Parts: C-alpha cells; structure tokens; sequence
C-alpha cells in the first residue's frame, strides 16, 4: 500500500478482501453478503459453500488437502542404484475431461516449485495408465489450467526432504473444478468401509489406492470385481513385499528420511507381469491373483512371479550382464521366506558340481553353453546360499545389507564391464563378511578367466583375466578364513517335495542348514565304497559334502556331490585324486 510498492493484481485483491488467504477455505473477518457477491461468479459459489457450511464433505477430502513432499526419483535411482521408483505419489483423486478449465488455488509453497499433471493411457497395441502425462506449471495463488486432455490430476512436489521449507503444501480445487473420483490412503482413511464407500462414489475408469511403499492405480470394474468391500490386506501385504526387499538394501539410513517415493502398480489391458523405471504392472486380467492374499498364497508362483517383477527394481548394484534373470531372486526367495508357506526355488549344487567339473564352466556360462541363455535355476542359488549362511543360521545378520552398501560403493553399471564386477562382487563378499570367501567363489566359478561376448539384454564383453583374478584372490586373503564351507549349503528336504518336482532329486542328501548352524561334527566312523565310478558313503550323514581332490586336501577340487551315493563322470581325472568327506567347518577327512 505504500507507494513502493506495485499494486497487487486484481483478482488477488478482492479475494484477499473476502478470504483468509489466497486458497479461499476461509472467510475473513466483518465480510458482507454484499462483498461476496461482488466476486466472480466461480468465486462466488466457493464463498457461499466457505460462509454456510455446504461443501460437500466427500468433495472436500480432496478438493482441499495438504500436499506432503517426496524426494526426487532420479537422484535417488542413482545414489541408491535402483529403477526409477514413481513420482506419482501425490494423487488430487479429481479427474478431468479434455478442455475442462481447473482453478488450482495454490497456499504458502515456502520457496518450492511444483506443478500438476495430467495421467491418462498409452499403448498402440493395446491401452495402459502412461508414467506421465500433461505437465502444468504451478504458482502462488491463482491457477487457471485448461486441460489439453483427459485423465487424474497429480500434484508434483519434490524436493529435498531434510531442508525445512521441505512442508505440506496446501491445495484448493474448489467446486465446480473437473470432477472428484476420490482416491484411497492407507493411513488417512484407514478401514474397509472408508475404502469401499470411496470406491462405490468413484466414478473413473481408475482408481487409486495408496499404502506406505506401494500404490495400486487399477480399473475400478476389477477393484468391484475382485475387492468391492475391502483392500486393507491387499494393501498390507503388497506394502510388505516391497518392504522386505527394501530390508535387505541396507537403506534405513535414507529411508524414509532423505526418499519416500511409493512404487505405483498399474493394470494394462495385455502383456503378462513386469517392473521398470516409473512404474511396475499386472495384466487387468490377472488382478484376482493381486486383490486377494488368498490367491496370493494359493501357488508357489502367485507370490514368486511378482517379487521377482520387483526385485528387477533393486537389483542393480548386484547385479551384472549374465545374471540380470537371477540376481533379483534373491529378493523373490526372501519373499516366499517371508510369507512361510513355500520352499526355495533353485536347481541343487549337483547342478554346479556338473557345469563347473564335468562340462568345465564358469560363472558366466554356467549350465548355459550360449552364453545367451541364462541358467537361472541354477545362478539364483549363489547369493541365497550367502543369504541361509549368514542369515538363516545367523553368522552376520546383517550380511546383505552391508554388502548392498559396499557395491553402492563400487557403483558400477550391470552392463559396464560384468567380468570385472562378478570379482567386485566377490571381494565385497568377502569384505562384508570379513572372511576370505575364495572356496565359495571358487565353486561359484568366478575364478576362470574369461574372454567372449555375452548377450543379455544387450551384448556385453565379457572379460576375466588371469591377473584381475589373482588381484581379487590376493586382496581376499586380507580377511579372516571362515568359520564353515558354506558353498554346500541347502535350506531344503527332499522330504519336502513331491517325487516329481524338480527339486527333490536335485537337493542332494546332505548339507542342510541346520548342520552349519549347528556347527555339526563327524563322529561316526564313514567310509567310502567305490565300484567303477559310483562312489556309496557310508555312515556319512553327518557330514556336508564329498570332494574328489588333486594330491590331498589342500589340492584343486576336481568333483563335490551332496549325495551320499554318486557317479564321477568319465571326465574326470583320476589318478592321484583322493576322496575326502566335509564337516561344516572345513575340516575335510580322507577316506
Ligand atoms: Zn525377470
């Protein structure tokens, strides 16, 4: 009002004169019907609807809300080497048509930029929810947007969490505005009869629902379909899922402190189940498989198809060319432990044993002569034996996550350069554990040096030498030698399945965990029988494995079996090799 200053523009003084602040919630103080009436019409009806009380209360659950901040997906996909996680995490639940105009009436905003978007479809073979859409930039106060098409509106806000300008910022988009569908939240709204109520007064083609760590974004006709009443456990048990993996990261540092994005599922009208950067999806067809925790636990697969969708999202920092469709089992097996109705998937270490010694491969073409074709069954049993070991029998119960943060460290691309991160991956290992892992890696095979082109999803030198072996095999010897030969490890019975499933004749006779965890030792008096190549254990049930050895125990490992009755393949070399029985803790005896 002084003469230094440049007069407000119009619009924001006669609200200003009506209203509270800018957002138009509130009437101010000795305002007349007569100054009401003087606004714009549009403005009008929200004074009328602020002075008496006759918003509608549903409208105003979303017509008004204070907007929370999220973190910022591409920073945080590289620091903590994920896909991109979701930016859609702040639905409005109003809806639009093409050409409606929307007054946004943006509050306090503390010095953030922050917009809004328009979400609708893609697809040329078939429609899904797009991962964006329409972008409108915001200001302070008064925002008229025309909308160029249809869809849900979302705010965008994000920022750097910790800075304190990092607050709610709130948003009116009064009556008369596009059109309120309404969304789900776990913890505003709470309970079924909210969730089911808020769904029946949808109206869009979509609805949103939105947990801790998840959010569904589903057709409305499978949501009434499959769960008309309720999404609490649906809700509950996806928001673990995600949880879990994020568990073994090694992230609470971060989470939800400096990043808080939500993972956002959506329902396309084709293809099958996948997960990348922005969102992750569940055919619109499949969904009864998602909605219901039943169905959810009704098959091995239910659960382990989608856990292995997401864990694409986290592996990354583990991960390298040649692995790319087992590495994220790890997070797929610490989900089926997770849930305890189903044991582990894998091929047993008889499969190792054949690839390594038998046919004379190494990690990368492990049970896959192609070097295009991935052993998965037989890879993803790898990094869940470190998993049983440390976790299970509860040597470093915190292994997983320390190893996620030294190969944050390492921060190297799975694609880059694989032959030199399986090693990283190694010493890491070893480093995180504090022991000398070299029989491990040994076994795993990721000490042959290799020289070729592999294709998995892209080709990729592939690249071992002699000298980056010995480097890694040197700085593994820094650490302690460890405690048991874990590298024949089992979490499974062959009890525990059907005589037809693969894993009964795979999983061997023994090496079970509970003899690690145990730290069980050889009393009884074991002997081996040999006629021709098959080789009969007597009395050796307490042991983990059996190796045919060069020369002596310290000798190069020419053959192992978890079986206490095996043939030695013809390739084998013989002569000089002797026979020793393993106890949990290395100690091998000569039989
Ligand atoms: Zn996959």
């Amino acid at each position: 009002r002084g003469s230094h200053m440049a007069s407000d523009k119009t619009l924001d003084k006669q609200l200003l004169t009506v209203f509270t602040d800018i957002t138009c919630t509130e009437i101010k103080n000795n305002v007349t019907n007569e100054q009401i009436q003087a606004l714009p019409d549009y403005f009008v009806r929200i004074a009328e609807a602020v002075r008496d009380n006759t918003y509608d209360k549903w409208e105003k659950e979303f017509r008004i809300r204070s907007y929370e901040p999220y973190s910022n997906i591409a920073e945080w996909a590289d620091k903590l080497m994920t896909k991109k996680y979701s930016d859609l995490d702040n639905p409005t639940g109003i809806s639009v048509k093409a050409g409606d105009d929307i007054i946004v009436l943006v509050g306090d905003t503390y010095g953030q930029n922050i917009s809004m978007q328009c979400i609708w479809e893609t697809g040329t073979e078939y429609k899904q929810t797009a991962s964006s859409g329409d972008v409108y930039m915001l200001n302070p106060g008064v925002n008229k947007l025309t909308m160029k098409g249809e869809g849900q509106l979302f705010v965008m806000y994000n920022t750097e969490l910790t800075s304190n300008t990092a607050k709610p910022i709130k948003i009116h988009i009064p009556l008369g505005s596009g059109t309120v569908n309404g969304f789900f939240d776990l913890k505003e709204h709470k309970t079924d009869e909210k969730y089911a109520e808020l769904l029946k007064k949808s109206t869009h083609k979509y609805f949103c629902i939105r947990g801790e760590k998840i959010m569904f974004y589903f057709h409305r006709n499978k949501l009434l379909e499959y769960v008309p009443n309720n999404i609490l456990s649906a809700i509950h048990l996806w928001d673990n899922i995600v949880g879990w993996q994020q568990e073994l990261m090694g992230i609470d540092d971060v989470r939800p402190s400096q990043v808080n994005n939500h993972l956002f599922a959506i329902s396309p009208e084709g293809s099958y189940m996948w997960a990348s950067d922005y969102q992750i999806g569940f055919v619109y067809t499949y969904l009864g498989n998602i909605l219901l925790e039943d169905n959810v636990m009704a098959a091995e697969d239910n659960a382990w198809g989608p856990a292995h969708q997401i864990g694409h999202v986290h592996q990354a920092a583990i991960n390298w060319a040649s692995s790319t469709e087992s590495s994220n089992n790890l997070f797929s097996n610490f989900i089926i432990y997770k849930l305890g109705k189903y044991k582990s998937r894998g091929n047993g270490l008889g499969s190792v044993a054949t690839a390594r010694y038998a046919n004379g491969q190494a990690w990368y073409n492990m049970g896959d002569a192609t070097h295009q074709n991935e052993d998965t069954e037989t890879h993803m049993r790898m990094n869940w034996q470190l998993w049983i070991y440390y976790h299970r029998c509860e040597y470093k119960t915190d292994f997983w996550q320390t190893l996620f943060k030294l190969m944050r460290e390492v921060n190297m691309t799975e694609g880059e350069d694989p032959g030199k991160k399986q090693l990283e991956f190694a010493k890491m290992a070893s480093k995180a554990a504090n022991q000398n892992l070299t029989d491990f890696f040994e076994m795993w095979g990721f000490f042959e040096p290799v020289n070729t082109t592999i294709e998995q999803y892209g080709t990729y030198k592939y690249y071992v030498s002699d000298a980056m072996i010995r480097e890694a095999k040197e700085y593994m010897a820094q650490f302690p030698a460890p405690k048991h030969a874990f590298q024949y490890i089992e979490d499974r019975k062959k009890s525990e399945f059907p005589s037809n499933d693969y894993r009964y004749s795979a999983v061997g006779d023994v090496g079970y965990y509970t003899q690690f965890k145990e730290n069980q030792k050889i009393t009884k008096a074991i002997t081996a029988e040999l006629a021709g190549r098959k080789v009969s254990i007597q009395n050796g049930d307490e042991a983990v494995a059996f190796e045919l050895r060069e020369n002596d125990e310290n000798g190069k490992l020419l053959y192992f079996s978890t079986f206490t009755t095996f043939e030695i393949p013809s390739s084998i070399l013989m002569v000089n090799a002797k026979l020793y029985a393993v106890q949990a803790d290395g100690k091998r005896i000569l039989l």
